[PDB]
């Protein structure tokens, strides 16, 4: 058997490209939707490079290729949509509408069309009318800020985080807009835009800013590397004092409590410091977390594969054959993974061409 | 007063914290109505942190309910509320439920409509699993401190609960799916979501790149400050630059050339982008369709123009919150009422 899915049935025109877009309609993909590239002729430029980029956020789609400028295209764009449940978008404001194929032309074809579409920074108002990538996003929304370089130049963080938060943030809209058409009868037009989501992730430290405006918890120096310990809780805190042999902290004036804990660290990683230097931090992570502490090593990517815990959650699927990295909900009815490659540039034209 | 995605929908929200609270802030905010059961106490994330930060912002027009699970009482109480809602959110540990009485089976087998989402720190799948987590530790464990140099040689921690908040979304999205699953499938689903697969996920790409053994973006500097300046471009950088540059030096040329050149290639930028101030960079930079922006910190970002454009705050009784992200059309996904005190609505639903 293959168990039935959430989204079996339905149809997504998915007009993304590079990453975020896509993961979206993986996830659409994931939870069994139908999902229909559209693409330029030759493919999408994540295809290309990197000879990778493209693999994990494509697998199980459909794709079509067509020249927007034309109205041949067009048309067979707009016959398309109006079988489709879903369009997604993630181009700048303005072009989807100037190729004919913007949302008030689709909503008026097809009522029960839900349009979805992600930009940079929101189609509203003259600063959100730029362009942006993960990268940039990042750096405006101030996800740079308390991180200090060796040159003081900002801190860009090496992953795609803004791009892949945004991707489940615009899956989480089509889902609810799904169920909103479903138990309303509502075909609505749903934003995300990658600066709020970027904004959505720094809340709680943006809010500290917004109303006329945990010792110990970091990482520490061991004989050999480094170990993270969050240990701050009161049962916790003694815990840690007891096992890495300094009783006198757990109550000593200065450190007894998380305020003075918090306001007195330095003194506190000095301590904890020539405390650790009996032991590697290899060591020092398996007794902690013997004693049901909160400690690990900050691995490194290369590391991270190769750790049992990776293993433990199923985190990989191989694809008839490269491995890729599933997507995180997870569901006891049915699979969230598909194992199908993804459509080669224009594979299904003529099935909806 | 316009119908909404979750209307008459009721979660029970077990969950404390960030990541769980912000997925049934997101559900609140769809118009389903969420039941928080709490400490006796209360949840003390509202002692936690005057303007109680990572508590307010994510209990907006939730109800409270003041129960003591470990009685048996409360035990009765929660089943007999478990059989009224839709779904139910837990972030405790990986036995504590079903050692409550309150597993999936038990509420699951008396209530054949009933969705059970539980969040975890690594997931609960064996002994590496079977560790309590915190977003930093996570964070940590899941490589994200990985290519970040830092003044000390120390691993560099990211100062925001990303973890937290990606973890919250899809855990969201997740409760949305099963919904979905129930009304056009009728399964009720036990869905799960492990802080540390999304973290796993957040950082996929680079991931990627060690799971099958076989630019130009970055931040420059000015005349003051630093400015992230992320072909056409190429070209329309040097050529605004004040500088001919393109396949003059060669070592600039194709776009590959930044391999052994890339340290070398920031420095003429870096001369060249001290003939004005970084703000100037960045206006003309911007004015030619090129992406480029001012690294903010986050005292700058609620100032800008940008953000308030965009509407990102909402007062709630004041005291300012940032809204969740996704908007929508037919209806605004916001919700003006504040956090409801412990055990406000203990009467109504006990």
């Amino acid at each position: 058997s293959n168990p039935a899915k959430p989204l079996d049935g339905f149809r997504v025109l998915d007009f993304t490209q590079n990453v975020a877009g896509p993961l979206a309609g993986q996830v659409l993909v994931d939870l069994g939707a139908e999902v229909i590239k559209v693409e330029a002729p030759g493919g999408e430029a994540a295809r290309q490079i990197t000879s990778t980029y493209f693999l994990p956020n494509n697998r199980g789609k459909k794709s079509v290729t067509v020249d927007l400028t034309t109205e041949q295209a067009k048309q067979q764009m707009l016959r398309l949509a109006d079988t489709a449940d879903v369009v997604l978008e993630a181009f700048r404001p303005g072009t989807m509408e100037k190729l004919g194929l913007g949302p008030d032309d689709l909503r008026s074809r097809n009522p029960n069309l839900i349009y979805a579409r992600l930009t940079a920074y929101g189609g509203n108002g003259p600063h959100g009318s730029r362009p942006g990538i993960d990268l940039v996003v990042a750096a405006e929304a101030g996800m740079t800020t308390g991180m200090p370089t060796p040159e003081g130049k900002p801190q860009i963080i090496p992953f795609q985080l803004v791009d892949n938060a945004s991707g489940h943030v615009l899956a989480q809209a089509v889902l609810a807009a799904l169920l909103h058409r479903e138990r309303n009868g509502v075909a609505d037009v749903v934003q995300v835009a990658m600066y709020d989501v970027a904004v959505g992730l720094q809340a709680n430290q943006l809010m500290m800013h917004l109303n006329r405006a945990t010792q110990p918890s970091d990482a520490f120096r061991t004989a050999d590397g480094y170990i993270v310990i969050s240990a701050y809780v009161p049962k916790h805190w003694q815990k840690l004092c007891y096992l890495i042999g300094r009783p006198d902290l757990v109550e000593d004036q200065r450190f007894a409590e998380q305020r003075s804990r918090s306001i007195n660290y330095a003194e506190l990683t000095a301590e904890l410091e020539l405390a650790l230097a009996s032991k590697t931090a290899t060591e020092w992570v398996q007794l902690l977390q013997a004693n049901g502490l909160m400690a690990c090593l900050a691995h490194t990517w290369k590391q991270v594969v190769d750790t049992p815990l990776f293993a433990e959650n199923d985190l990989t699927l191989e694809v008839g054959t490269i491995t890729v990295i599933r997507t995180p909900a997870r569901y006891a009815s049915f699979r969230a993974v598909v194992t199908d490659p993804p459509p080669t540039a224009g594979e299904h034209n003529a099935v909806f061409l």
